[PDB]
């Protein structure tokens, strides 16, 4: 069965075959779309499908389907898994499996750099000490003075449950937030919670605006331990306006590298649970999101201000126009200290090159419109009116509970 | 199955029951999601008049009364005997208000009650459309006062008598291929504007010309009819602060009257229902005159702020779209021609769906249509899950007439 997707201001007609590979289900049924849902412990029982099933794609991919090194890799994983209730990927298998998670995640714009993923395995590290040293070498790595490279740390796979790798934080590097008394909020209020935890883990708080978060990384199930990046480590930008001289008075600096750390990377039945990657920011990820969402920074009111615009009524556009200015500086910044970022006009044009590419040579790519489409100028970005088809493939990177609800405490 | 959507900018939670009342497929899977694709006998007639009366009844807390049981034997009658049957009117104006309610791409539903229906069912020419189309304009413009209308002509009887209003809106500006290459006027109405003129239209061959109309009656071939001009409202676009704006010569017309589409009532269908609302601003300016495939104006615009256009990392575009935007409302506005800006239109719909979620149980939404078409995280419907499933009675797609009109 082939489908077809059309491009409405272009009329590009594609067609997707690569959805019948599609295994996982979406969520919707014949008499529901959870299209805008964000959200919509494992035996040898499953597990050597799985496992055959990814080596099935892994040696089509290198053009040896069939061959005694692929009948032998399968022989190899069956006993390894009927005697070890597990297996082990080759580091070949685990590049493969990392760069096609990335491949498959249908809800990231930034697919045109899937394939230039640099894959750092950890899977030989058992402390929180030693994740801390692998994660300061994947932020100097990936930061590499403002020229960004995309790189994933991968620590070892879950066993029972009872002994899992996380990274406590939602990304390597992040604001703290601090609830005030009086109900305000000093800080990212996306992160009042993890600070709680690390501040009660020990974590002597600056109580600043902008502090960066410690990092809190669990080891073979081991309760969480503290560490803060070297400074040195954290590239951060200052944030000023190419025409107001009054937006660096402001004060407000973000930190260059986006380093996702809480996910969960599958890879033929395996699970890695601490799986940190990063590229780099697209701007409104920073302009629109980070600082002008109500539920974060939300510096919308007083950059209106400061322009004197007309805030009296809506119909002004002057949360509109305010953003833009925000966006504009946010862009200005990190060109001019040269930290990689990129437009979303630049980003989902990329994107659509990629998609017809992907449709080409592989027949789909799954995509997911809602988060595709930019938070800001949505229609005048080509994905706007782009049809996508969202399926679910593996390799994949998942969401999993925040580990403080899971994990059982040791003391 | 009693499914919940979060809103994560206040954590609000609704519980939707309504899906489980849902009967049409969505084009989805649980293999594959279909949320951004744009358009997805005697005998199945009586189960769906049952499903419409029984609703009926049951909204005005008569569900198992005689009058219920009576209507129900009675329309099962005309289905037995003549093949098919009529709505009365309180049914008729019941379908339509409910047709908008249901319809899950629209941001504007918290208006739906208020909905003028004009029972045009017995209209049988060209000539009586056009005046029933006259009346509707004339009621709806209401001297830049909008106010919500759907004018219902004659259901479908067997695809040879069908009535259709062959364009796409009521007000349309027309647009043509110019041996230059480009085009002038609207490039969405390229091949319409070509059929007006392939029909006997004389085109004034500007930029902002109404078309005419071209209505079909019981399915004869369709009649060229000019709108009288001082029927439609026109705005001027110019901007609160640049005195440049007015020089770039834009309109945009006050009545946004959709009159493609079909509409479905208990297995009965209309397939002539224009109906008209009013607008949010993004429709004329970020779609209307922003778009690749539309007036595409942004560059002038940008030009004549000088604006650096050299790299698209200036957000000149952004830029521009915003002040577009802002002059569309601001036209409209001093004008005293009624139009919603996107942020109070999609506060009205979170609104709506709370009162949905609390009074009838949910609120189907199509979260890729609800969000404007700019500055989307910024309105409260950004981060409000939907649910998107179809209920009826409905508005549904139907072929342009030009391709299935036995000509
Ligand atoms: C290199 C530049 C990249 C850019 C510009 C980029 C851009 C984005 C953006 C804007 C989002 C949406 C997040 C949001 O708006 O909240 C996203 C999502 C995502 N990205 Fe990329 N990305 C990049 C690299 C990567 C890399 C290296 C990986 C993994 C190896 C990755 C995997 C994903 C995944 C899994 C999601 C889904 C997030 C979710 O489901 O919540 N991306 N990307
Ligand atoms: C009164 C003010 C109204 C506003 C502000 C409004 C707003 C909108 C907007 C912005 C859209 C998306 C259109 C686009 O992006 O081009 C839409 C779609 C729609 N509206 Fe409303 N609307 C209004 C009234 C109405 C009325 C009176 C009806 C019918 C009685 C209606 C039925 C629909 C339908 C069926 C769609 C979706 C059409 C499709 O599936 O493509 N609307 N509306
Ligand atoms: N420039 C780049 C480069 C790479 C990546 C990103 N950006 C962004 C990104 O995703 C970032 C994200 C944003 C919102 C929600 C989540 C999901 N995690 C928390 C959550 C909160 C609320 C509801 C559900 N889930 C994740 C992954 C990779
Ligand atoms: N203010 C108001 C008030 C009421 C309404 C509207 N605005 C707008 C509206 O419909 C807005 C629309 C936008 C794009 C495409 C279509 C559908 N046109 C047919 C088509 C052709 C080709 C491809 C896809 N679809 C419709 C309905 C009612
Ligand atoms: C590809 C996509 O289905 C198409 O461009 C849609 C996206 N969302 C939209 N949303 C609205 N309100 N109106 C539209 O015309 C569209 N177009
Ligand atoms: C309700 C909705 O699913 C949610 O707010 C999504 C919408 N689309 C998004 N798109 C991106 N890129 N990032 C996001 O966080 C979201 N949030
Ligand atoms: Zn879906």
């Amino acid at each position: 069965r082939f489908l077809k997707v059309k491009n409405w201001e272009t009329d590009v007609v594609l067609t997707d075959t690569l959805h019948l590979k599609s295994t996982l289900e979406t969520g919707c049924t014949e008499h529901i779309c959870m299209g805008s849902i964000m959200l919509p412990v494992r035996t040898k029982d499953q597990l050597f499908p799985l496992a055959k099933e990814f080596l099935d794609q892994y040696y089509s991919s290198i053009k040896r389907f069939g061959s005694k090194a692929h009948m032998d890799r399968l022989e190899e994983v069956n006993k390894e898994i009927e005697s070890t209730s597990t297996y082990q990927l080759k580091d070949t298998e685990l590049i493969y499996g990392a760069k096609h998670a990335w491949r498959n995640a249908s809800r990231c714009v930034g697919r045109i750099q899937w394939s230039k993923l640099q894959v750092f395995d950890a899977r030989d590290c058992t402390t929180a000490h030693g994740m801390f040293n692998y994660i300061c070498n994947h932020v100097k790595y990936a930061t590499n003075k403002g020229n960004l490279r995309s790189a994933i740390t991968i620590f070892p796979q879950r066993t029972d449950g009872k002994h899992d790798f996380r990274v406590w934080n939602s990304q390597l590097i992040r604001y703290a937030g601090y609830k005030q008394p009086d109900g305000s909020t000093l800080g990212d209020p996306a992160n009042v919670q993890f600070t709680e935890i690390c501040i009660q883990q020990g974590w002597k708080a600056p109580r600043g605006r902008f502090d960066v978060l410690p990092l809190l990384l669990q080891a073979n199930g081991n309760d969480p331990e503290l560490f803060q990046i070297p400074p040195e480590l954290v590239l951060e930008v200052p944030i000023r306006h190419p025409k107001f001289d009054w937006f660096k008075d402001l004060g407000l600096k973000w930190y260059g590298l986006p380093a996702v750390s809480n996910m969960l990377l599958e890879i033929g039945g395996l699970e890695f649970s601490a799986c940190p990657f990063s590229g780099w920011y697209m701007g409104t990820e920073i302009g629109v999101r980070d600082y002008c969402d109500n539920s974060r920074y939300n510096i919308l009111e007083e950059v209106a201000k400061k322009m004197d615009l007309d805030m009296r009524k809506t119909s002004s556009l002057w949360k509109d126009q305010a953003l833009v200015e925000i966006n504009i500086a946010v862009l200005y910044s990190f060109q001019s200290d040269k930290v990689t970022i990129v437009d979303h006009h630049s980003a989902t044009e990329s994107f659509i090159k990629h998609m017809e590419n992907e449709y080409r040579c592989r027949g789909g790519c799954p995509a997911d419109w809602v988060w595709i489409v930019p938070p800001m100028s949505g229609s005048i970005t080509p994905v706007f009116h782009q049809e996508m088809l969202n399926y679910r493939l593996t390799p994949s990177f998942e969401y999993q509970p925040d580990p403080w609800n899971t994990h059982v405490w040791k003391g």
